[PDB]
C-alpha cells in the first residue's frame, strides 16, 4: 500500500457506467509527485494523508469485485496519534 | 488510477481474436513521457485527457472479466 | 517478493472494517527510500528485515481472498543464515 | 498495454509443464532498454513491433485464465 | 516476464505456513540491480539465469491459485549472456 495526500476531488470528468457514486480523489505521495487519482473509501477532505490500496484488493475496497478501480483509498493516516 | 493524454489511434490489424473491435489508443501522462496503449471504452479523440484504469479492472471496464486489456480508458477530463 | 525493512508502525484508526485487526507497518527497501505500507502477518518489529508480497497473494496471505492488502508480510529474513 | 519490439527467441529448454509449447520472446520498448520476456500468441519474428499485455489479462491472452504469464504479445503493430 | 540471475537463497524461518517447503532465492536483472526473492518451481542454483513470472500467473506457478508468490521461477534460461 501507498502514503498519499489528499490533492484534490476529481470533479471535471464524464465516465464509466461500471463506476457509480463514490467519489474520485487526486493524490500523490506528496506534492510535486506525480498525480494519481483513488476511489474514496473513507470520507476524505484536501490535506488528508491516506492509505492507498491497489492491484485487484483496490475493486473489492471500493466495494465490488466489479469495481473499476485500480487505487482506492482505504485508511485515514494519523500522522500523530501513536 | 492516472490521468493521461491521447496521442492517436493505435492501428494493429493482425491481433488476437479476443481483442474483438474495441478501439486502441496511444495514451501519454504528456508529450514526451512513455507511451502506453489503452482501450477506449469511452470513445475518445486525439488531444484528449482522460481516466485510465489497470489491473483486473481494465478487463471488466473494457467489457468483459475476460478481456486481454491491463489499461482502459474509463472517462474523460476537460481541465487538464 | 520484495526484501524490507520495517521502520515503524502505520496508525489508521479510521480505515474500512475489512482490515480487520491487522496490524500495519511502514516498510522501505532500505532506510531514505520510498515508504510503503504492509499488513504484518508474522508479527514484526521495527529493524526487523522482512519478506513483502503484492498483487493478489497479498490479500490471501493476508488472512482471505477478499481482504484490501496489495503488500503483505509474509515472512521475516534471517540475514545472518 | 505496452509498445515492444522483438529481439530475438527465448530458448528455455528446462521450464515448468504449465508453459506448453507457445513460443517465448525476448522484447524491449526499445533497443538498450530493459529486457523482458512475452508469450507470442500471434507469431512474430525479430524486428517486429508488437502490441503487449500484462497483469490478469496476459494469462488468458496466452490462452488459458492458469497459463503462466504475466506479459504477452496480443498484437502486430502495423507501422513497422 | 524476466530475465534474472540468481545470486543466492533466502532464508526465512519464519514464514507462513502457505509457502510449504519450496526454496526462495534472491534474484536480479543483474548484479547490482535491486535484489528481489522468487519462489523456485524448477530447481535452480547460484549464476544461473532464469525466467521468472509476477502477478497472479506467479501463484499457480509456485504450484497453487492460493500459493503466496508474486514472483516465481518458471523456467531456466539455455545460454544467457
Ligand atoms: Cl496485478
Amino acid at each position: 500500500m501507498k502514503i498519499m495526500q489528499v490533492e484534490k476531488t476529481l470533479v471535471s470528468t464524464n465516465r464509466i457506467a461500471d463506476m457509480g457514486h463514490k467519489p474520485l480523489l487526486v493524490v500523490w505521495e506528496k506534492p510535486g509527485a506525480p498525480r494519481q487519482v483513488a476511489v474514496d473509501a473513507i470520507g476524505c477532505i484536501p490535506g488528508d494523508w491516506v492509505l492507498c490500496v491497489g492491484s485487484s484488493a483496490a475493486r473489492e475496497a471500493a466495494g465490488s469485485k466489479s469495481y473499476p478501480s485500480d487505487l482506492t483509498i482505504i485508511g485515514i493516516i494519523d500522522q500523530w496519534n501513536g
